[PDB]
């Protein structure tokens, strides 16, 4: 009877592109590109994110009346703003180096708001009750920022501030303040009793001077004067000193801080849920061990690299043809293996996988698709970055970097899978052919090969025929004597 | 007679490098690297470029007397300056954020100069005729910028400007102005009657203050005082307000604008011609569907990627050896095909390509070289960028990005073509070998193979021999009986 | 007797990874990754480095008292600061654009300190002896910077400086100056006799104004006023002008300069030695012709590209198995070659390499591993770059570029060597097989092949057997008559 050699063919319609041939089907494949994400904003790197809801960083750090919460976590791995974040610097004016504060805050390994200049009698001879405005209203009354105190004359005088703090808390200490630019001299003289108003701030690493710019301006939130917000980072043991003979919005809470390398902001409405995470996108978290993703180019954490492609499928299985031997096609009559034998005997009709060869193959195939993933060298990054009104050369430079790595990675990846699919899908045919040859190493003359990729054995035998194949032991010349007439 | 198998060899001397063997010749090749360009500056993306001729952007936007033209197009896809562009800010002084204006202007989807502060009586009690000087001369008379008005006292007083505009035109509105720094107090008091001179500008997104710096300076164009040029975008519905109690060079034309993503400047003398374009270089336009180019690293549009290489040629044809079968060499006696048969019969001497195999091959070869081009993912960019006197850390950072992508792309590309040439130039030999084997699938025993890669058939036959090969139908055992004595 | 075919196997345990099989041994290999460096800071590009020892650039250019040397070379290819560099701007205050000056200085093709405003009577009516301070002491006395002169009133007046220089030396001329900010009005009035103190500086390409910021500050080096340091390049034929009615620290030495493209700073303690160099790292110099290095990511010169990998070894030799023919294993009984023949004759026992085939192989293998190196396109760069307190968006952008090229290069390199090891280690088996087939082209029927990968020859012969193989001339049918009975 015959002995036939070929491969498991399977009901699925999984398809892989190969550089030689588009749109071909393979019996099993490993998808490397994540098209699906978990739809949530999630706990990352052991800690929850800071979620700011209706209010942005320029309102949270100022403590806008319309935003009130504990720090989402005394340690957090990113900042999230909702897609609506209209609340902010509700009293208008530019937050200076605001895109830099937004970087340093993005991750902190501790944070504690602490009242370094406490509202209780740190400010004798001055107001700290009635510095309030309609621009940031609550209860329909005048109200104000909670983290900063807007000082005003008491009575008919403004004693110059001389406040000092010495950083004894053994930490980086973030400090902030504001400066007020009244719209008119009449407003300046009424609140601050001084046209010569100025501020000075002193530090070791830093020192700067500020002055008012009294001039009428277009209405925003119907406010006509405007407020400049500034910030500073005093190192351990350093000292910070304020002086003012006028305009100030002095700190009342400073903030204790420490910072790791960090990772930036995300802006979206997705809700927050407990599950742990390593990789993040604006749309939703990902849990993965794959090299490439296409769901969004912005990322936090151990990013998989973004690509514009859609079907990065590596083959693992064979060319799927159910359409005799491999030259006609495979067998769906075979299961739980790859390459194998159909054989006949007195009981016969056996379809069985060759486990030693299949196991040898899948050892190397597992290492192959694994080498594509294990050698990726992913490392902690935050891909989206923030640039203001007049940084457009650098903003476009960023964009050139971002699309350069995109263009490289799609061309690398799409040619990569094409070359390794071209390899593997002939790797199978070469392993099958080599297994056929390995049967020729017994059946050198004593069987009729047929162009289907199969044998006719020249004389009758029991299952001891397949015993001779599986253990390669064949004792050829006796069996030619039974074959004799059928060869003749 | 013999049947011989091999391949078309050709009179051309086209060469391809392969990682195993340098400088080898192949019968046909696809050049992927453009060494040639069309030598023109051209219509791009459906719109003509702005060509500024003898005058640079800092003179065009100011409207230098020595530059006069309509906007080259009411919509343009890039700005061109000629390699000589000496005219510009002919009254000296720094154009502030000038490299940012040069970016935002680089492309516009509409632009219209419109006289938002018209020269007719917008300036009562003030001069607007005699603000002219020799530094930007015409007819040998004093002259001045056309788009800006240099105001001066009328009589013996300078009433404070209070000009306002409200953006009702439903567009981004670009506005510009100048500020004058007289060289001495005597010049300041004579023109502006005020030592306390200052300017304020107010907006929602912006506000700033400016003051004179009265001090003598080294002569340039023999002007000793100097002029600072500033600019602003007012958003739809926003308001802009000027105040001045002195030095101003107030706007008279503002400009309506809208901007797409855009693409930057080119600087060269090449003339302008009508034909449409997608890809640009400083030397000359390109029309292409190739992935790599080496003519210039600066680019606009859907750039092909730059490389330092010179001979990115993919093979498509075979190893060209005219120097019997393929082991001796190919046949120049064969045409309009690749792999093929020489056969003999009573009429005989046939050299003919095997069209089904050749067509099967060229199907896959076309898809191969096409996959290298189609998967490139080119996208709209402008590679050259501009950095001033004191931005050199960023200028070098740009240069590190530019040469990084260069170093990657040449090493990728040159190894890429080497690997795929190494593949294809054995791909041919394996296809030819497999075609020989496919003849062995008839001629298993009934022909003498010879070490040239050819057959002697053991008995005489008509063209029905080639009929048996072309249709694989051979009826072997009868034909052994005529072969009998010649095998014996 | 027998003719046996296989390959040299060798005592070494050099190992290569292949995508199909980890940790396999190969007889010989070319390491592409420099694990080792020469431990020195070295002469580069034909010129010495500048080595600044105990003092940093912000003290050298000022000429701190504790820093005294010639320029280490009148031309230098990089600046080196020792890992201790605590001396610097020993009178405190920000060196303005200091990270930019640190770039332009990094390499100079000439530099000469020259006393453009010589201490001899360029400063009538003013002090230049007693402008000294305890903040930069020597001998326990007051002392001061050497390259700058701190002017002070003489008597009870301060005549306005009006110094001028015209760049007649035909070079770029670097100029520097300081500005002093006394801590109190009392200190200002006592030293400079004027409250209105200001400085102006004039140039063609540049002009600016400066003023004092008199306010108390936290002690550093127990100094309470602070000093701002500024700089300028005047172009050939250009003029520079100083004016002051007060605070100045005027130049006394300017510096003649010219600059190439340049390459940045290194900071380390490694000692300086004479040997010439092209490639550099902070730890120690390198001399190399390899593409990849992992010893440090910061570099100068013609950098090899950094990777995080550890064992980029290309194969050159074969699969090493000493464990009959190649199917059992190789021979350590063979030397000075690769593929070869064992043969027998009346004297016999010959093990000899096939020199024409081995030479043919090593021609192509040498070109292979060479093509991986020769095409690298290395070009002169300086990878580490410097960003200050408030440039963290750009500092992180740099970091995204740096780890992008890292991530690309490890993934490219590790998959690159895996693919070419997978290629070569079957390239050998295919060349050996083809050499076996090339013996079949004589021994078509006239020898018994055995599954070890070897021949038994059917009749007795002298060394003329190996003569027939080496020269492919075999006269088959005349010899068959001795083989007759042994084939029967
Ligand atoms: C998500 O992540 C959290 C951490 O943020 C996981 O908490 C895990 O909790 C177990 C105990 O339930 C921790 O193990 C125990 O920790 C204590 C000290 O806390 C130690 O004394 C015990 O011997 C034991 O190790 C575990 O360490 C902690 N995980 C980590 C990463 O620290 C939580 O289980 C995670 N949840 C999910 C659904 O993955
Ligand atoms: C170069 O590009 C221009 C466009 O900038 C090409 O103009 C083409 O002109 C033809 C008419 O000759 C347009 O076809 C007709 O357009 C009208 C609207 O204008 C429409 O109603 C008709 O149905 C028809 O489409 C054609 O659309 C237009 N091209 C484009 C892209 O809009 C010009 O022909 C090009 N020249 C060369 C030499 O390539
Ligand atoms: C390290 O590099 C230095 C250069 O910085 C090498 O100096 C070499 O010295 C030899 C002396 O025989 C020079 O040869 C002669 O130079 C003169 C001009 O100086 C010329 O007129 C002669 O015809 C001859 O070329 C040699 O040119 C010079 N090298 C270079 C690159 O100019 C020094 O030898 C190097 N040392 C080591 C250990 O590599
Ligand atoms: C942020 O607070 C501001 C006021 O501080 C809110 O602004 C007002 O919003 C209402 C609608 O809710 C508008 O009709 C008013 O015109 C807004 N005020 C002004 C002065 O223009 C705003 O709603 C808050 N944002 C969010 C997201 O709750
Ligand atoms: C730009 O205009 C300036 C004057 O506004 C021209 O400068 C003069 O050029 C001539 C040579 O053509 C010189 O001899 C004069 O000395 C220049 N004048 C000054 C005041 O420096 C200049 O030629 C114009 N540029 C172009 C390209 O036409
Ligand atoms: C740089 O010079 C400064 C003084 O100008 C030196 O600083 C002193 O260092 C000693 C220790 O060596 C300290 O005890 C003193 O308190 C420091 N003086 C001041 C004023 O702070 C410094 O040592 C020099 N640096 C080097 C590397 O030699
Ligand atoms: C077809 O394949 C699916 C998916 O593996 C499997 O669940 C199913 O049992 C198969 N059915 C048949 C009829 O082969
Ligand atoms: C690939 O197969 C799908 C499903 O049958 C078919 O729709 C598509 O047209 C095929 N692709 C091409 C390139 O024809
Ligand atoms: C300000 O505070 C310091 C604290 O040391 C004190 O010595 C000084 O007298 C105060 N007043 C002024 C005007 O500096
Ligand atoms: C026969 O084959 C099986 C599976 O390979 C093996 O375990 C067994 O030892 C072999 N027996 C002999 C006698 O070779
Ligand atoms: C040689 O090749 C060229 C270009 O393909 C062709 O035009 C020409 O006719 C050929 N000539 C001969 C003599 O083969
Ligand atoms: C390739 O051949 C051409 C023509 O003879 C010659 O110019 C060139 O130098 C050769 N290149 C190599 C690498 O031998
Ligand atoms: C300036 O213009 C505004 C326009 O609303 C006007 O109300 C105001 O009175 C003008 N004058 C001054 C001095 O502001
Ligand atoms: C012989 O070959 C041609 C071309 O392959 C084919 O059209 C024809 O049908 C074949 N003959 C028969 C009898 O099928
Ligand atoms: C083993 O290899 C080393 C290094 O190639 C060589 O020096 C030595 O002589 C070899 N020894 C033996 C015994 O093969
Ligand atoms: C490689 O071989 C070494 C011994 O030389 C062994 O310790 C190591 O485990 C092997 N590698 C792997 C991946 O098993
Ligand atoms: C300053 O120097 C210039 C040029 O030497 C000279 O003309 C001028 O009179 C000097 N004095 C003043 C006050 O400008
Ligand atoms: C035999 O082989 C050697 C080495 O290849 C060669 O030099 C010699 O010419 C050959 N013999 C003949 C008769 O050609």
């Amino acid at each position: 009877d015959t002995l036939c050699i070929g491969y498991h063919a399977n009901n699925s319609t999984d398809t892989v592109d190969t550089v030689l041939e588009k749109n071909v089907t393979v019996t099993h494949s490993v998808n490397l590109l994540e098209d699906k994400h978990n739809g949530k904003l999630c706990k990352l790197r052991g800690v929850a994110p800071l979620h700011l809801g209706k209010c942005n960083i320029a309102g949270w750090i100022l403590g806008n009346p319309e935003c009130e919460s504990l720090s989402t976590a005394r340690s957090w791995s990113y900042i999230v703003e909702t897609s609506n974040s209209d609340n902010g610097t509700c009293y208008p004016g530019d937050f200076i180096n605001y895109e830099e504060l937004r970087e340093q805050l993005s991750s902190v390994s501790s944070f504690e708001r602490f009242e370094i200049f406490p509202k209780t009698s740190s400010w004798p001879n001055h107001d700290s009750d009635n510095g309030v405005t309609a621009a940031c209203p609550h209860a329909g009354a005048k109200s104000f920022y909670k983290n900063l105190i807007w000082l005003v004359k008491k009575g008919k005088s403004y004693p110059k501030i001389n406040q000092t703090y010495i950083n004894d808390k053994g930490k980086e200490v973030l400090v902030l303040w504001g400066i007020h630019h009244p719209p008119t001299i009449a407003d300046q003289q009424s609140l601050y009793q001084n046209a010569d108003a100025y501020v000075f701030v002193g530090t070791s690493r830093y020192s700067k001077k500020f002055k008012p710019e009294i001039a009428t301006r277009p209405k925003v939130r119907d406010r006509e004067g405007r407020m400049n917000y500034y910030w500073t980072l005093v190192e351990p043991g350093d000292k910070i000193t304020f002086e003012a003979t006028g305009n100030l919005v002095a700190p009342r809470y400073a903030f204790t801080m420490e910072r790791d390398a960090g990772s930036g902001i995300i802006i979206s409405d997705t809700p927050v849920h407990d599950c742990n995470t390593t990789c993040q996108t604006p749309e939703g978290a990902i849990n993965t061990s794959l090299p490439f993703q296409n769901v969004h180019p912005i990322t936090i954490g151990k990013c998989p690299k973004y690509v514009k492609s859609t079907k990065l499928r590596l083959a693992t299985g064979l060319r799927n043809v159910p359409s005799a031997g491999f030259i006609e096609g495979g067998w769906t009559g075979m299961v739980d293996g790859w390459y194998g034998y159909h054989h006949q005997n007195e009981q016969g009709s056996g379809y069985a996988a060759d486990l030693k060869s299949t196991q040898n193959a899948i050892d190397k195939i597992t290492n192959k698709v694994n080498s594509v993933i294990e050698k990726m060298n992913t490392q902690f990054t935050a891909v989206g970055k923030e640039f203001n009104h007049l940084e457009k050369r650098i903003e476009n430079l960023n964009k050139k970097v971002d699309d350069g790595f995109l263009d490289i990675w799609t061309y690398n990846a799409e040619l990569l899978v094409l070359l390794e699919n071209e390899r593997t899908l002939d790797y199978h045919d070469s392993n099958v052919k080599n297994l056929y040859e390995k049967v020729r190493n017994q059946l050198k003359n004593n069987a009729k090969e047929i162009g289907n990729g199969c044998f006719e054995f020249y004389h009758k035998c029991d299952n001891t025929c397949m015993e001779s194949v599986k253990n390669g032991t064949y004792d050829y010349p006796k069996y030619s004597e039974e074959a004799k007439l059928n060869r003749e």
